[PDB]
């Protein structure tokens, strides 16, 4: 299930001191190319919103949000705070691993190192630096440029009934339903529905939702991942690779072996009815991470644009 | 009373964002002829520049590549021959490079669009329950323009010099640069700037200062030009004594304020290839009921 | 039932100004009576442990507890230098809490009906953190109270070591547990009530967490409520989320922190001080209970100890 | 080389802790004899001191009073009507104690434990020498040494209080320290903390600060004291090197206190000439953790 990093990486590809990984895929002609896709104007958010309310990984907390003053406390005090103005203010705190989000580089291996050999010694605490290499501030400018989806529920008619394992063939199945075809560069986001099934959930069910196993790809679409020189793979689900009722070969293999980005809990529904009706499932995307220095992960609301 | 109040209706909740269309879109993107990219965020750690008292962005590592030196039977999720490392983020949503809802500023009882001031709750309660910043979640992707104060007065603005209506448009003119209905403007003032090489006695004086920024003469000028948002490189966007503009463009016109953009990478570029229009990818986080958001707007050519 | 006001509340009791409610029932004379019964010097902390895996009402966030810098930290680079260039080497770490998340006690301000709390405060007086928070009625009117005379009733073992779930404890299950213990209430004094309910929590899994909140709970109702106002008790906490009996109106809530200004302890672990009262006989000790000195705020966690 | 490593045994993780026993607890309350109380804390708020890069406590609220004035039917969870908040704070970010785990030198900490003991959260956090060890220490008996009042002004900008200093202000006191005790230690630096400006304060943490120096170890160790505490950010001097710091917490196992608010408690005891005194500084129970905030209540 895992395979051997000697028979299938990028270490070196980008030179012996780069951090960047398969986001070197990401070149401006890339960018160009991706900007006339946009043909229409057409605009979708692929993100669910920061909230306490939406799924995220146990044992990971849920997003937070408070407000520092608010519109209430001139209802209730006219002369709240230091003018004619009135203001309110908020804070937020969540995991960087939380929401709809970017895994860096630094997320993730197997082993004592990381992509590119870099000493897992290197990923300390934040007043150590953080991930003083391969950390998330490295791409600042990537993940703008050309995205396509591939949306498994439609190929599948049906339901992906649960924990099914998403494969080589399937992917390429999708792809040519879809009459789509991958260059290198691109985002492949991928549609398993999972994050569709998650909001209407009791509190019970929230809590089986995660003790189950989970949809998405297989050991086999790490080749294929290769091949094609992807920058990044996203879903909509939460752990990308199917997840048992533990190995997690295709997290060691991608992000480790290839360089390659992982983002989860995007949200695909809207885009994919859009592809659905227009035919067209390549696109600009526009899925920055924040500027985090030493940061292994980020939130995002990565934008599709046609 | 200058006002948007109603044009694009009652129920409206995305004021000047709505200049932003997809055949704007679409002309945008036409700019985008070389593929150079610019991130116009400062970084988000705890040694940027954040109006007292906020505090800074604050990170902390859950589990580290460290700890696996320290003990390689580390387990966090379970036994595992991946490692994994995880972290967490506490800060103010107007604490970094940011965009301000129509939530965040107002004057009187009400907001933009007469929506009163009581819908806007602690978050318990729904936050901002309208004009909340997820009314624009696909919005503030356009295009851009580059406003060069600096460039265009010869020399780092004076301390608390008013930016005025006279020199953003003679700035533009300088430049070559016609706004276009649906643009963000991105202004350089140079103040964020000076922040980083500050030691710690310097850094407590930048709030005490007055600070450069646009003046009230601007806002009949930012509703005639039909901008969606405007943006800038100091903290406060407009000008502050050692707030009318916030109130006018934030309740009135219903134009969003961009503050705390690094905008010095991006000048340099302008200055040389001679094109100050852009397309900008600056979306908000999808965050409901907030009245602001953390961004990585990025310029692209 | 909640008790009507009129009928029942100490507004103007210790002045019409007054927000510290029953805490001024603690007096110096009832810290001196308390600190006698320091006899043996058997201490027991009465809290759960601040961690992300404790109990904590939804959507209340649990807990969580990060490092800043580690030990780990040197380990993997001996030349860490957070500080920086230094042969001391050091830890330090954060929390993100709700004061309401853990072993607590909930101020006057943390609770009411209608448009007043306690001694008359309007609720417009209760604002944002950034507008001065509890403005009155904060926790920080009682920084020093809480400390002073504990007594412990436990209803668990006066009804045989068990509680059935959703169990409604009443004033005579109270006085009844008081007098098989033979323990006697004093003005002043701060009841801890031993309902068993947290005792259970540590062994479920994910879908039993879930559960545990959905369904009732055992605790007072109301009729312990002029009990608590006759006694001239300060405060009451428990081992149970809520205090009061939770279905699957909150009328107690409302009746001892509007009404009455009595302070509601939530989420105490009493095992190991039952345990030890039951052995030795004695339920009445000294306990330092003391909130953290938190301006405008509307509780606080604690490690309340107790001392013999 | 004066340390404490095997005299409560190898698997010890509570120091001189250990110093604190169920008899000294009860000749503590003794001292509890007029009922007055004094709160040994700072406000825990965004004002305080706190030692960059240490960001300040953050209060927040989820739902307030003014959230029903706005909207009457407000539903957060009912006739009862809730305010409930929040706090981020770091825990060496007010008056606080700081564990065992907080500070050593080398590669190993009190008793030999290892620094590899000491990790993320996620990881255990101090998996040896957490607060939790001492959940129920810190109650017994306190003793102030006023060594402002004993020099007759405010100390010098950086001044090395010395253990000459220290005897000669419990001295002139009266006052005898004990096994077990608590030493608590007024210099009066956090009261000059709240009238500066944000310049001042900026300052206040790039000066020289006024603390304990090195030759006051061996004679804490003499003392057989189980923690010292007081109202200055760092405990021992700071210059412009932390001896004071790895000797206590790492040779002795003696708990540090920082942040403490000593004002009135002074004023009370010079005023009744009582400087022994019943303190609950208990931490709060944080497993995993390197210290905790708290609130110390002094009673006499």
């Amino acid at each position: 299930a895992l395979h051997p990093h000697e028979k299938l990486n990028n270490w070196g590809k980008w030179g012996d001191d780069d951090q960047r990984g398969a986001a070197n895929y990401i070149t401006p002609e890339r960018i160009v190319a991706a900007a006339r896709l946009i043909q229409t104007g057409k605009t979708f958010s692929l993100a669910i919103p920061i909230d306490s309310n939406g799924p995220v990984f146990p044992p990971r907390l849920p997003p937070h949000h408070t407000m520092e003053i608010t519109g209430a406390d001139y209802v209730a005090d006219p002369g709240a705070s230091p003018s004619p103005i009135r203001f309110a203010d908020d804070y937020i705190y969540m995991p960087l691993q939380g929401s709809t989000q970017w895994d860096a580089l630094s997320h993730g291996w197997y082993g004592e190192s990381l992509y590119n050999g870099v000493p897992e010694a290197a990923i300390r605490s934040s007043g150590a630096g953080g991930a003083t290499k391969l950390g998330i501030e490295n791409v600042k400018t990537s993940f703008l440029g050309r995205g396509v989806l591939v949306d498994i529920v439609r190929f599948k008619g049906g339901s992906l009934p649960e924990g099914y394992t998403i494969t080589r063939a399937d992917l390429e199945g999708a792809l040519a339903k879809q009459k789509s075809k991958l260059l290198p560069g691109d985002i492949l986001v991928i549609r398993t529905g999972l994050v569709e099934s998650w909001y209407d959930l009791d509190p019970v069910g929230r809590a089986s939702f995660f003790l189950n196993p989970m949809t998405g790809i297989g050991s086999d679409t790490v080749p294929w991942i290769h091949e094609q020189r992807l920058a990044g793979v996203a879903a909509d689900n939460i752990a990308l690779e199917r997840v048992p009722h533990l190995a997690l070969p295709v997290h060691g293999n991608l992000l480790r072996d290839l360089g390659v980005y992982i983002g989860e809990i995007w949200w695909l529904e809207e885009l994919a009815k859009d592809c659905a009706q227009d035919g067209r499932y390549e696109f600009f995307l526009a899925a920055q991470p924040l500027y985090i220095p030493g940061a292994v992960g980020s939130p995002l609301n990565p934008i599709a644009v046609k």
